[PDB]
């Protein structure tokens, strides 16, 4: 498995970053958003055999689409909300709902990163960058 | 032969699952429907050389299309109702009837899984996943 | 040479089968038709270098189209009535006559296998199946 | 050089056959026509580097278009009337004349084989069959 | 392996991308980059690294960098898209982004001045990376 | 270099032939025309690296297009009138004039062989045949 | 080790690119280049180097050069696009640029005169790099 940073190509310096909870980067349920690139453990990810992006902050922390379309790290499971695949420079969630849309990883403003309907995902270019 | 789980890509957590008959998963004629993924043996399957999906619940149990379009596990034979092939993420039965239609493995509501005429199969995406 | 059964994809359970004559399945001139699949000696065939389908029932027995379009096993010779080729899942005779048509291995009714002019051959899908 | 029989696909049992003259199959000028296939030497042919079809009846016997469009075996020379090429199942002579036409090996009635203008050659399908 | 190249214009009969430096010193961080006639010295040799940065051979840790005013400098190497470059045929394209919905191309904007320019206006923007033997 | 006869496919027996001058096949300026095929040295040719067809009649004799479009053998030089290339069964001269047409080796009547404008070259099929 | 080629026209039955030189001296810098019948002497032999220059065998350091007025000379070798050449099929195309926004092609412009000509006017512009060795 390749350890990578997930660096935005829609912003001059933003990487996908485990904010954590109250300084604690290792906590289950910790928030994920954007930050200037520095490649510390909370910015390194690995894509496993189940299409989950595992964080290097600790064991058993997977990038997770939440109901409100925000991002956290959570214990790894089988949910499609934890599955990801690439199409060119688009990073797409396998998450499904009644809206008949694919959801793309996308900068929604400032350092906020969420998933956004494909048609409306305007800052959704990423590069998996080998550490 | 590769042992796989058959996970839905049309539902955020559904796998093809041997319910059995009265809690007994090994019974011939036991029901097959959907359930959340946990990869126990009643959710593991193997596609043999005769295009049958063998269940790991016990020997000689093949995924079978019934006349009412529901699914069971039965003793393995030559019937087309036990034969399956992939097209992309669609899992297609070789079963024929008087409808000039192919039948696709499909979620028809809740955790109910059946085969549905191709034109009407709108929750019929699956991913075979190595165990 | 691959030894196969010839199973219909147009009928849920029918294989090309040597019936024989009066119980005797080794006799030249023995009848060929449809039966449920069991893979026993009288359902096993092999396509030779001369495009003949040889039967496992005895040496020197070839699948043969007759005048009236029924099928028998006969001694192997050079006649086009004994030559067969595949186009996708269609199995076609090289037999010629004055009727401006190709003849396809086909099911008419439910139990009777014969060859049929192509344009009327509505249940003519087959699968050569190893073992 | 691969030796073949030249079997018709427009007739259920006809091969190109050196008749000879008065029982002698080896004689120069000997007639060529059709016969049921038996694969003896007077039905075996080889395409040489000059595109001549050499008969196995004897040395130096090539399939030759005569001025009346009948066929004989003759001593091998450079004339286009001895040159042949395939195009699908059509076997075409390089013979030229003022008729703006290609001449195809063709059954013209019964066991008579001649070459015929392409737009009128109705029984002109052949298959070279390896021995 | 990183190839040492000159970046020669195909839109001007004799212009290479060149570290001007400052005050005669070609090694300074923040030194200007523009065009000059080709001579292939170290301040004209470049190498594309695994992070898509064009490193100058003039000194360690000098990367071709798009500035806010679209001029070019060499700067200490980091992660910013302003230092990332990719080829499409003979166009050398910056990964720099802003609100103008455009790609920026390496472009001669007049005389020996080289900047990046919006794609639809980049008329002297053809380049050839040319393998250059480097003397130690 | 591969020695060939240049045999016509537009005439049942014609090969490109060095006639010579006064019975002498070796003379520079000797005429080239057609003749029945016998494969003696005045009918054997070799295409060299300069695209010249060298005759085996004698050293330093190349097939040459003359201003009047007749053919000779001449001392080998650099002129395009001595260069030839194949497209399919057409043999084309590199010869140029102000008419902006390509010239093809062509039978123009009986055993007369010349070069002819491409559009009008109707007996211009050739086969380079290995000796 | 550059392959020895002549640059022979396919638009004229016998014309090669040829260093005329000056007053019989084929080695001189700024020597004129035009056409002549093909004889393969060193003033007609060329080599394409790694910088896309056609070097003449008349002397060290002599490259085929497009001049401002579109005539051709041999000159000391340098980096100028005016000395760079590439092939597309039987067209030999210069990298020279100017204000006209055209590619320039090696072209016969009358008798033995060879220049470069704008692409869409170049009617005697077919060439074959012909191997000598
Ligand atoms: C080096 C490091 O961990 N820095 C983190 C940063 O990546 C980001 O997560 C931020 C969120 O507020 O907090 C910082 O402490
Ligand atoms: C771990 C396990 O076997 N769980 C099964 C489940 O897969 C499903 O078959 C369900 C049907 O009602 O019954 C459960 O007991
Ligand atoms: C089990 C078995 O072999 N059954 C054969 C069947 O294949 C078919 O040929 C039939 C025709 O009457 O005869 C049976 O004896
Ligand atoms: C076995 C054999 O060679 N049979 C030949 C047959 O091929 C055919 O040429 C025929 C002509 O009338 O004569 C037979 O003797
Ligand atoms: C030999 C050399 O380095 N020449 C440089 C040139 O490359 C360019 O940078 C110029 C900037 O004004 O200064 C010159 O001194
Ligand atoms: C064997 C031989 O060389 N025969 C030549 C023939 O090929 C042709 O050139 C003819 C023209 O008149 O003259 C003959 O003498
Ligand atoms: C054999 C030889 O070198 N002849 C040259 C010719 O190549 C050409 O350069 C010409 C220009 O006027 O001058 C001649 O002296």
């Amino acid at each position: 498995m390749a350890h990578v940073t997930l660096q935005s190509l829609s912003n001059n310096d933003l990487c996908l970053d485990v904010y954590g909870e109250n300084g604690d980067k290792t906590v289950a349920g910790g928030s994920v958003n954007g930050w200037s690139c520095h490649g510390s453990w909370n910015q390194v990810w690995g894509l496993d055999k189940e299409e989950r992006y595992r964080s290097r902050v600790a064991s058993d922390r997977c990038l997770t689409v939440n109901a409100d379309k925000t991002l956290t790290v959570e214990q790894c499971g089988a949910n499609l909300a934890q599955k990801w695949y690439w199409e060119g420079d688009k990073l797409i969630s396998r998450y499904v709902d009644g809206n008949n849309t694919r959801y793309l990883l996308n900068i929604v403003g400032g350092r906020n990163v969420q998933v956004t309907p494909e048609n409306e995902a305007n800052q959704a270019r990423w590069k998996p960058t080998l550490q």
